């Protein structure tokens, strides 16, 4: 449904076609988000933070539609400025929704409703930001990238990037962090879009590390490694993240995938990651060994 | 629904109550199996091997109902002889059903039907044999057993028993076998009924070993270990069997749980194991890392 244009061209004609495609596509997608807010239960839609986000989307739609049809490179250039502005203006939207919904959702009893709204809203948003960021990136001169598409992504490398990140957060909080071993198809390289991994990987790694530290309070200086296995085949990329952090309790298991649920970010890591994975044609599955640890399986389809 | 009597008594009164319970229970359960055969699609029910099994059940029902009410230890003793006879007469039933159904099932188009019949038939049969074997075992003087209930089963020990068994089959066929490492709650001991593990474990181990050998045809002398993790908590026992045997292909994944499906026993290992696990209140789940290996998770509820 959403096209990431991979074409390049000397005169910069492909930038024009891309820009014109965005211009047709973005207002429509934003209008769908606005309809989602309009259909929220009244009591939730009246929450001042939800109203703020609703108004941001209306404002986005207005600016996008106010922008004249792109006729030349000069126009396309100014359109990119608008798109950059909107991307920035909306950067905290996930956090505002989480906040606005936290209490308000407790009112209504159809708890399916908020899950559906958040799944639909956050995944459409991911898709919108991918499209827009892709267009902007077409102007960049990065080797191994066409827009936001890496032509030879290494799962091992991007995993290591987020491992370093998560380990530093963990070390800050607990004074130590599990080491991470990576095995399986460590030398794999293939065309792939980093952005979803950039959201999902740190969420899963933070979870695994927290769980490991909290279950080893007596030996923070000596905790079990987290073990990550990469499997690359013609159909999908599988990343298994296995910890010895004690598992997800039976009493918690049916709730960990709910937005807002946490035993402690703000309980969004798992449901958001799963929503993103499925949006892109993959999945996120959990296997809990209560008393031992948890295996988390991220699957993403190849391009 | 099915009670395994754990009571013991000096005068041998508990043997009488147990026997009388069997006498009430067995004919009813067998009649249900007979109704299952009666409702099989005509073309399948007419298969001579299916008819043979159908007739065995009728004959079982006749003998059980022909047996007079148990009034004393002398009677109970003779009833045990009948039960032993029937257990033996029916020992090859799974194999006969597999054979009788193999071709005949291809006729009818509702493929849900055979799955349902086999799930229902095989699990009811497991339950019946557990009840009967339990009663017979009440006469035995084994330490750590009440009937077929082990009062302090070690998952590690019973796993090692079947590991040795599977490794010998594997070595016979391929000239070598993966080593198996066991980790997690290796010292766990708890009350538990071995019989279902005795069916399931060798099936899962044979699968893992076959997969490992067939994916390492160039280095049969040096193959990846199978790794088994035990997790014991207050709710269930989890046994994870992880291999590096290349995984279950995407094109096969939705078929491996079908009776008769095999890429090579006779394609019964997985569906039978899952049926047994669920019958007992647990589950059997597969995680395939195509190109790398497979994790199989057996969960069984504590007693
Ligand atoms: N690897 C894991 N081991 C144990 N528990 C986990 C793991 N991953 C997630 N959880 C549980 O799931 C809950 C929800 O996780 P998440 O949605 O990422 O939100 P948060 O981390 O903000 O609590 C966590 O609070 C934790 O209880
Ligand atoms: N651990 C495993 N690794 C790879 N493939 C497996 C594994 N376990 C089962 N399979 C696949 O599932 C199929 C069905 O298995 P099963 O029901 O046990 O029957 P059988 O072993 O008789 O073929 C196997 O033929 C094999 O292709
Ligand atoms: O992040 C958001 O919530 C929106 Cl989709 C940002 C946006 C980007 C491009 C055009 C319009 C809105
Ligand atoms: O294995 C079988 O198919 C039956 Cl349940 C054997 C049996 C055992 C006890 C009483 C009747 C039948
Ligand atoms: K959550
Ligand atoms: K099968
Ligand atoms: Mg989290
Ligand atoms: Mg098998």
């Amino acid at each position: 449904t959403m096209m990431l244009y991979s074409g390049r061209s000397q005169d910069g004609s492909h930038l024009l076609k891309s820009g014109r495609y965005l211009q047709q596509e973005l207002p429509v997608r934003i209008a769908h988000r606005i309809k989602g807010f309009r259909s929220l239960p009244f009591i939730i839609g009246c929450n001042p933070t939800i109203l703020h986000v609703h108004e941001l989307y209306i404002r986005a739609f207005q600016k996008l539609t106010d922008f004249p049809p792109i006729k030349d490179q000069a126009d396309e250039a100014q359109y990119c400025q608008l798109v950059r502005q909107l991307l920035d203006d909306h950067k905290d939207v996930v956090t505002l929704l989480a906040e606005g919904l936290r209490e308000s959702r407790k009112h209504i009893e159809d708890e399916k409703l908020v899950r559906y709204f958040l799944d639909k809203t956050l995944t459409s948003r991911l898709g919108i930001r991918m499209l827009a960021t892709h267009h902007l990136a077409l102007h960049e001169d990065k080797p191994d990238f066409v827009g936001i598409i890496c032509t030879r992504l290494s799962p091992k490398k991007i995993i290591e990037k987020w491992v370093d990140f998560a380990r530093r957060l963990c070390e800050h909080k607990y004074g130590n962090a599990p080491r991470v071993r990576i095995n399986g198809h460590v030398a794999a390289r293939f065309p792939f879009i980093p952005m979803p991994l950039d959201y999902i990987l740190p969420e899963l790694l933070k979870n695994a590390m927290r769980a490991t530290m909290e279950s080893h309070l007596d030996t923070p200086y000596n905790v079990p490694d987290v073990v990550i296995t990469i499997a690359n085949n013609d159909v999908d990329l599988i990343i298994r993240i296995s910890d010895r952090g004690g598992g997800i309790a039976h009493k918690d298991l049916d709730r960990v995938m709910d937005y807002h649920f946490t035993t402690a970010g703000f309980g969004f890591g798992l449901p958001t990651s799963r929503a993103y994975a499925e949006y892109l044609g993959g999945s996120l599955q959990l296997q809990s060994l209560q008393g031992i640890g948890t295996d988390v399986y991220l699957r993403l389809r190849h391009i």
